[PDB]
């Protein structure tokens, strides 16, 4: 069994401490550190803890996933190694805790598997590497590099090289990495995999990047818009659906070689996109990224590979047929982001929802007067606007569960009510002298 | 004319060498053309030419009744009306807008009297630049040495009295370094001229003492914000149209209809009376600023409050405006909405005597209690649809308000504030 193999790696690598990882409703990693003597208990009856943290009655159990056992490559003190285990949350009786984000994606994937569907995701993870002043993080870029720039213009080549190496040691396959448009911005794209593996790997990337950045006196951040006037970090999600082993989005006889299932999936996602934005763009800062002038999509449209739209259908066909949903940012909870896209996309397929016409023209160049005539909508401008749209979307509330949906609304409203009352420096700079 | 002869007599007496031809833009900011006293005869006669882009070729028409010597050789002031080169009045001038709305009210025998309570802050200056640090650590109705600004306030009131200004009283307000100067009531035009003069005088005397006076609605987070509570009454043929000794609470039907009209268009009026992005950081619960759309007697802090004094002192206190508003437009908007209430006989909602702030949301839902706009864009969208206020203020003024407010909102919306970095940078 897998448990035997885990104990074999423990003795071989001299593992002494194990981190029982899990994630709250906001995508923040949480854990319980246990000595290796308690590993047998963790894989058996499980370890008890207070699940108040998940919300961000109290007694809950951690159920480690044996497939996620990985040794942390940063060797601990004096040859003693550390290991991690991604855990599912269960109630004391044994039934799964429906408030756990990982359980939510698992449920939505099981409902898709009933209809022979399996969703594969391949995200493009953008992030910034900032300097640290007096031990505290800042928003000052480490390098003054631009798109696909090379060293010495790109100073973060060593750290990025270490990130990709550390990931490959943990059964991770990376496609390519490069410097992005903004100063100190970078991107690491990894290959497609099932939504659950992908979500686990997204959490691991953020953890690894932030850990290795601190080792070099830097701070890695996946914040959507840390600097005004420059490009913001996005999480473009390449998505494809696979029915009975074959790619359900490929039809060689249909026009553009795009199957009917793809058009319905796009139609479903675009129908609930205003509600999905509350999950995929969950911070108040996420809406400072959704502004015109940068690579981020703001208008609700879909097109081919020759236009920067919300959904893009790349040229590659065959097994690589897919859609690139470009609205999410890397601060979203990946477990809930993929669950929301899968539920909206499958409703598209089930109800045969036809998507709008493919806008191939440049949407920013088109006049606002013409957009209303075509029928082109806009994504929510504020977090409150997206939460109000999410609150009404009965499908996403049921797909994510009432517990998770309520927690998202409570956290977002608490942040919005605090942000809206604040007096920002822009207001003093604009009015104090004159008024 | 003899007002002109009177002006030249004061010139020779106080040895006045320069005259300021003051006027105001759509945003209530004072603008002026400095001319030597040799050109004063030309200003009072054919007028002085200037580029009209500032209000958002025109002539300045000084009002001889507004000639005042600046108490700080000697300098003098003249509030001017704007006209186009041919002679017709410029309908984009804020002072001309209030005059037009007052003339329309006068044709129906009505005259509006306003008495504002002007709140403001006095802040320290660091390296010749203004800050939001209170000069004093005082509180409501506080006395020296807790109130360190009693000498500046003393000078403000004094200087104002030297320019034909009657001040009712002055006191320290709730927040640190906040003060209030309430002056007697007068017709909407004289009051709006007086409001502009106060702001000019207070900011000038504050600089003389190395301080900075500001009429910003919410310069500091977590403390009280500055408001402009406007005491308003309507007069019909010399008598107070709001007093009826036989009616309940001794309030006339005209008061209830005027209140009904103001409350009907209050969401649109907020774009004029609360015109800055910062104005909506003041319209938050927990401070003396009204947020819910209600009207009540003197025992409750509501949007409209009907004080106990009766007879000729019958009035309503509209507490939603802030002192950063253009007074010429703020009074014109209130007069037009209030007169539509009187005209169309619009009944106001039931007076809410309970403490709204303590009431549950589900309760307010039953009472049908509305909320004021939460953002500047939200108020501008409501103002854009209010056909009455757009016609009352004129298409030129209404368009200019919308253009300046959306330019500010589109710049504010895209900005990344420090709060966001403090909240997300370390964790995400
Ligand atoms: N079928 C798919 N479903 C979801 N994502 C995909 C799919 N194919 C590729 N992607 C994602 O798109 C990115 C680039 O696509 P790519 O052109 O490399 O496809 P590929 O040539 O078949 O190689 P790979 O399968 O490793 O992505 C990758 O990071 C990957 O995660
Ligand atoms: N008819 C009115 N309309 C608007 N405001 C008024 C009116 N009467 C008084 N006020 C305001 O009330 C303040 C004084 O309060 P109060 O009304 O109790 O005294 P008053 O004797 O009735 O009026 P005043 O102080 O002007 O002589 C003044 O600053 C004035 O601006
Ligand atoms: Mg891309
Ligand atoms: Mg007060
Ligand atoms: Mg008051």
């Amino acid at each position: 069994s897998k448990e035997d193999e885990i104990f074999r790696i423990v003795e071989e690598k001299n593992v002494r401490f194990v981190r029982l990882q899990f994630v709250d409703v906001q995508g923040i990693p949480k854990n319980v550190a246990i000595p290796v003597g308690q590993l047998e208990k963790a894989l058996g009856p499980g370890i008890h803890f207070d699940g108040s943290s998940i919300e961000g009655e109290s007694d809950m159990v951690l159920r480690p996933d044996p497939d996620t056992f990985r040794v942390l490559p940063w060797s601990g003190n004096e040859g003693t190694a550390e290991a991690r285990l991604i855990c599912d949350i269960e109630l004391p009786d044994g039934k799964p805790f429906m408030g756990c984000p990982r359980q939510v994606l698992k449920k939505n994937m099981e409902e898709a598997a009933k209809l022979g569907y399996v969703m594969n995701t391949g995200p493009e993870m953008e992030f910034f590497l900032f300097k640290r002043q007096d031990g505290m993080p800042t928003n000052i870029p480490q390098d003054r590099g631009g798109y696909f720039d090379l060293a010495p213009i790109d100073l973060a080549e060593e750290i990025k090289r270490e990130i990709v190496l550390v990931l490959e040691e943990m059964g991770f396959e990376v496609e390519a990495a490069h410097h992005e448009v903004a100063f100190g911005q970078h991107e690491i794209d990894f290959k497609y995999d099932n939504a659950l593996a992908t979500a686990d790997n997204v959490i691991t990337l953020k953890y690894v990047a932030k850990t290795l950045a601190l080792q070099h006196g830097l701070h890695a951040t996946f914040m959507p818009k840390p600097i005004f006037g420059v490009n913001g970090s996005g999480m473009h999600t390449n998505t494809s659906l696979f029915k009975d082993g074959k790619n359900a989005f490929y039809d060689p006889d249909a026009p553009d070689q795009i199957s009917d299932t793809l058009r319905y999936f796009v139609g479903g996602v675009l129908k609930h996109i205003r509600a999905i934005t509350a999950i995929t763009n969950p911070l108040v800062n996420s809406y400072k990224r959704l502004v015109p002038g940068y690579e981020a999509p703001v208008y609700i449209t879909w097109s081919g590979p020759n236009r920067s739209s919300l959904i893009r259908v790349p040229a590659p066909r065959g097994n690589s047929t897919r859609i690139e949903i470009r609205s999410p940012d890397p601060s979203c909870n990946p477990y809930l982001a993929f669950a929301a896209i899968l539920a909206a996309g499958l409703d598209g397929v089930k109800n045969k929802i036809e998507p709008p016409e493919r806008v191939e023209k440049n949407i920013y160049k088109l006049t606002e007067e013409e957009r209303e005539k075509l029928g082109i909508g806009m994504l929510p401008g504020t977090l409150k606007e997206a939460i109000e749209c999410f609150k009404e979307d009965e499908l996403l509330v049921s797909a994510l569960g009432e517990h998770v949906s309520q927690s998202i609304i409570n956290v977002a409203m608490a942040d919005w009510d605090s942000y809206r009352t604040q007096v920002h420096q822009w207001e003093l700079d604009r009015y104090l002298q004159t008024y």
